[PDB]
């Protein structure tokens, strides 16, 4: 699918096995995103590094 | 992991192998939750049914 990059005015198309989109935010205040892309599996949240996944074109 | 239920005033703890929280919504106009729970993997999005996964207590 199509997934947004850090500055989401741009997006990438995903390699096979990259069936998911995701956000990577730092708890440091309020979820400032620090990574955005295509993922295979939705990553588990750390105390400060949060992941939020979706499967629709440029949703992240 | 603690995940919210359909009516979010409630939440449930998840079994093992069920490491992420998720919201299941209908695309039919406003984005409306039809399911909420604990899950294995983040489910891929259908035309009409989207899913957003997270992993922090009661993030769904």
């Amino acid at each position: 699918l199509k997934c947004n990059k850090l500055i989401p005015i741009a997006y990438k198309t995903c390699p096979e096995g990259k069936n998911l989109c995701y956000k990577m935010m730092l708890a440091s205040k309020k979820m400032v995103p620090v990574k955005r892309g295509c993922i295979n599996v939705c990553p588990k949240n750390s105390a400060l590094v949060k992941y939020v996944c979706c499967s629709t074109d440029r949703c992240n």
